[PDB]
């Protein structure tokens, strides 16, 4: 009986193991109402159920365990943590937490845990004791995320032309300015696929913010990492507590040497939920946003860095432009000189159905010069220096008629 | 007898065949005190009556039957539903219910239910736990709702532009953007007259908030669905109540695999009514409107979704734009990116008297790949190819100087490459 696995089976298949103990109002609930009543049922017999969460703590000081099956909602299938826990472990907002879980008794409402088995897939051991906040912070540029996943893939050139443009590196601030309609929501999906393949290592996380949920649900089933989201039937506070479980998570992975990328999906309403968010404080707004508000989101993407002591930590947010809305383009203006690695698209290179939409001459990486090799800054440099006169979409036909013939593997 | 079957009664055969029952003082009375009394004069009889109505559960945990007819508005002649019934039938706030009522008790102002006959225009039988929080949601490019009647006649020239700038499907949110006077109460009633032509199978709802009253009888008798509607000299209480009323049949109707489309009127005002109600909490708002404010509309819109089980929910809902408001101006601002599918309306293009006034560059429909036959896109992009350097207000006449001609089914035959 393990709660992760009655949450990943289908609302169909949880009817017929919760019907066959003796269960009738479960005709028509909710999955964390059935799976409640499911374990509360199963609790009576006594045996062992073991369960897992991300932990998540409130202002009380006790907090609870989220589930990142369900994007980290609040439900009734939660796991509560005693506070003396939180005490005896010194567990802060992130952790994840694996044991074995009691039944609630009489007025509790929530199900608590017995024994901490692991923390962070780690044994409760204290070694891994460097905060993120005191990790010193080198520059970017010692490692390289190639996303060449093939050779002969029309997936690839899209990377291909990524790799040639703006290298990836551990630990990176990444900014994809997109307009509307320009191939934005295929690049993230096209760079997570390729991470999986090339870099298994690094726990992939995409996070999607104010978004749609269809494409929710085409994503988390597209991509082999760890999908989470907040529709846009869910109030901004949602999105805000998502995205500070999700960064705190990768914060806490981070203190343990390994390597974390998060694909941050619609950066600008991230920034638009906090400042509905957060309380007004100073009356001194411009273009309708809060700037005092504009400070919390830019800290999210201040945690993307790369660590001197180990492991990285790597944030690549999309940053919606050409939108019509002067709260986008106050937004953008304000994360301008924030990011180290910056991937431009161009609407008017999709009007002509041509897929690869980077604007080359806008694009690029600070630093590059040890993300490559020492002759590999000779043929970028060198393919840059003739793509400058080149016109904005005659640089992509010149660009994929000579990249779709030879990798870049063994360039020439 | 049926409940029912005097509600929708004129007014003047209540009275009239009313009266015939000893009962004279119900002239000048509410139409709903009639139809109360004159059941109440009826059941004395000892005959079987028989009543039907959608659910509404209040906060205290007990419910009542309001008339789809009536817009679901409070009134005398609605159904008592007892707790405990609920109880034994796990009914939610959108469950149509249709079964045998008991006559009022002296003193007692409410019908009750006595019997359930039917839930959900079936039987009692709610064993698959397919509530709309747990479907699965894939895009909206299953199935194509086609607006092409082929009748070739001037009513179908809009649907046929429509289909051509922007295909409809099971399941999608649909958000029509258009300035005042620019055809927009017009190209509602063409897609509704279309539905029930084309595709009777989908039960389509017209929800109108914060419409006059002439304007909601002449669209309750010009529209083959179920017209639901809410005038603006009521408080925005009662717009709030008929949308969530209206939104819980639709997510019930597809609990039960059917195709249920809904076309809202000024969703701006939608959202200003839920405004108005939120119990504004979050001391922020920009424009006027609250935030948080902004989160009960929203889930509204994001009812709209295709579902792996069975069925489809549509929703079309009308952004209203340019009406000098910064209220709705911050409202369509934040319903910029929900939707995917978009239908603007310039009213340039409506000015000159050419009335369909489709901006055709900047409407369309995302993963329109599989809303059409693998031919029907190259078609459909060399189409837009040759309308993206005109203007407005000349590509719509390029567009209807040639349509006037085929179906948009031979409309592709010339000019091929
Ligand atoms: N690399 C690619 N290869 C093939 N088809 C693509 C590629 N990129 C985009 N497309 C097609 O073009 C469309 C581009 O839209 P995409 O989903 O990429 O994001 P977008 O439309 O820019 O995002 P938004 O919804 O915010 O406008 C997609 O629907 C897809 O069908
Ligand atoms: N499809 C059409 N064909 C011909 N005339 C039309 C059409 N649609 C609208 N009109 C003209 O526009 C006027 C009615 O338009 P409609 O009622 O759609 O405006 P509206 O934008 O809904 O109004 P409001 O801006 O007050 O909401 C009438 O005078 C009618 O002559």
């Amino acid at each position: 009986m393990n709660l992760t696995e009655l949450k990943n089976t289908p609302v169909s298949e949880l009817i017929t193991l919760g019907e066959n103990m003796g269960l009738e109002n479960l005709a028509r609930m909710r999955k964390q109402d059935i799976i409640f009543a499911i374990l509360k049922q199963h609790a009576k017999s006594g045996e062992d159920i073991f369960g897992d969460g991300v932990l998540e703590i409130l202002q009380d000081g006790f907090g609870f365990l989220r589930s990142a099956d369900s994007s980290y909602l609040a439900g009734p299938d939660d796991i509560y943590v005693s506070p003396s826990q939180i005490r005896r472990f010194n567990l802060r907002t992130g952790d994840t937490i694996s044991g074995k879980i009691r039944p609630p008794k009489e007025g509790e409402r929530y199900f608590a845990l017995l024994k901490v088995n692991e923390v962070n897939f780690d044994k409760p051991e204290n070694a891994r004791n460097k905060i993120l906040f005191e990790n010193l912070t080198p520059l970017h540029a010692n490692s390289r995320l190639r996303m060449e996943r093939g050779n002969g893939s029309t997936e690839d050139l899209t990377a291909r032309v990524l790799d040639l443009a703006s290298p990836i590196g551990r630990g990176q601030r990444g900014l994809i300015v997109a307009p509307p309609k320009a191939g934005k929501t295929m690049l993230l999906q096209n760079i997570a696929q390729s991470i999986a393949y090339n870099h298994p290592d690094c726990v992939l996380m995409v996070l999607l913010i104010d978004e749609r949920p269809e494409e929710v649900t085409e994503m988390q089933r597209l991509v082999k990492g760890e999908v989470v989201a907040s529709t846009f039937d869910e109030p901004a506070s949602r999105h805000v507590q998502v995205a500070e479980m999700v960064i705190e998570k990768a914060k806490r992975l981070v203190e343990h040497k390994k390597d974390v990328i998060i694909l941050l999906d619609s950066i600008t309403r991230l920034a638009r939920a906090y400042n509905t968010v957060v309380p007004a404080s100073g009356k001194v707004l411009t273009g309708g946003v809060d700037a005092n508000a504009l400070h919390r989101p830019k800290r999210f993407f201040g945690a993307a860095r790369n660590v001197e002591e180990g492991g990285s930590l790597t944030i690549i947010a999309t940053a919606l432009i050409d939108t019509g809305s002067k709260m986008d383009e106050v937004i953008y203006e304000e994360f301008k000189g924030t990011g180290n690695m910056e991937l431009h698209l161009s609407r008017k290179i999709a009007e002509k159905r041509v897929f690869p939409a980077i604007d080359y001459n806008r694009s690029g990486t600070r630093k590059e010069e040890l993300l490559t090799t020492q002759e590999e800054l000779q043929k970028m440099w060198i393919l840059r220096k003739i793509i400058h006169p080149m016109g904005e979409i005659d640089a992509m036909e010149f660009l994929i008629n000579k990249l779709a013939m030879t990798k870049t593997n063994d360039d020439f």
